[PDB]
Order: structure tokens, then C-alpha cells, then sequence
RNA sequence: AACUUGAGUGCAGAAGAGGAAAGUGGAAUUCCAUGUGUAGCGGUGAAAUGCGCAGAGAUAUGGAGGAACACCAGUGGCGAAG
């Protein structure tokens, strides 16, 4: 009645940064059902940056997504991390049917000034 | 004192991020407001300060302002250089 959204279609946003991978999964209108951050499975340091943490994060996001009720999601990957391609195969291998890869990484049109390099 | 080649005007054409002033646009960063939602986010080689249970990050819809103009974009162009 509040969180058991029986909906056939959804979308999964994979914030795949360089030292985390947050896999949230939601409906079409963006109201979030659940996430799984890669630091919420006990991975610390550069263990979040491994694709195994993104793989297990897509597994434990898809468990809560399928108990809320989802059968087909689209995917929106965001970020140049390492766990971009492994997380969609972990989402497909956990029972959800991934259809569209609409990659939305935010590119400015020479917008704000970037941070200084190392 | 003549001449027309140098130089300059005319006529017919040509291209250009050349300059100044004003207006409009879209993406992105940040902040604020709201909806969803739970325990982390960010960071490093390693962790900590920092933010977050007053509900942060993530996502969605807006609003605010400021700065710079992805692709085009090229040993391309323009300007005396900057």
C-alpha cells in the first residue's frame, strides 16, 4: 500500500563511480522502491570499486525489486566506474529482463569549471 | 612636364570565433522546495576529518542565480599583437 508497487515496467539507475556503485531501482516516474549501495554490503575502501560489489549490489537490489514486484526494467548507467557492464549482467542474471541501455552520463556543454587534476 | 606597374579610390564579387552594445536559448555544477526511499554518501593506495536518522546520498518534478558555450571543430578561419 506504500512500498509494494506492483508494476511490470521500471528503470534501474546505476551510479557507477570510481569507488562506489549505487544501484537504485524504481518505477517509470522515478519514485524509488529500493537501492543497494556497494558500501552497504560491507565492502570498504577499494572493495567498493571492484565489480564484484556492483554484481552483488545488483543482486540484492533486484531481490528487493522483485519482492516489490517488477518483471522488466530499463537501465540508466551513470559514471565512468569499473562496475558498469558487470552490474547489468548481474541484473539480467538475477531474473529481471533488462531491455534498454539509455546511458545518461552528465556531460556539460563546457559548463562549470572541473576540479583540479592530481 | 608627362607615364602607370608601386600605393590608393571606384565597380562587380567573396569568406570570417574580427570588435562593441543589447536580447534569447539548452546542457551541466551548486543551493532551495516537494514526492519516493533507507543507512550510508564522499574520499584514498590505506583510513580520517565533512555531510546524514531533523532522513542525507540515489532518483523524479520544479524554482533560483552565476559562469562557460559539448558535437560542429579542422596544420580550419579572422585580427597588428594580446
Amino acid at each position: 500500500r506504500r512500498v509494494k508497487k506492483n508494476i511490470e515496467n521500471g528503470v534501474a539507475h546505476i551510479r557507477s563511480t570510481f569507488n562506489n556503485t549505487i544501484v537504485t531501482i524504481t518505477d517509470e516516474f522515478g519514485n524509488a522502491l529500493s537501492w543497494s549501495s556497494a558500501g552497504a554490503l560491507g565492502f570498504k575502501g577499494s572493495k567498493k570499486s571492484t565489480p564484484f560489489a556492483a554484481q552483488m549490489a545488483s543482486e540484492t537490489a533486484s531481490k528487493s525489486a522483485m519482492e516489490h514486484g517488477l518483471k522488466t526494467v530499463e537501465v540508466t548507467v551513470k559514471g565512468p566506474g569499473p562496475g558498469r557492464e558487470s552490474a547489468i549482467r548481474a541484473l539480467q542474471s538475477a531474473g529481471l529482463e533488462v531491455t534498454a541501455i539509455r546511458d545518461v552520463t552528465p556531460v556539460p556543454h563546457n559548463g562549470c569549471r572541473p576540479p583540479k587534476r592530481r
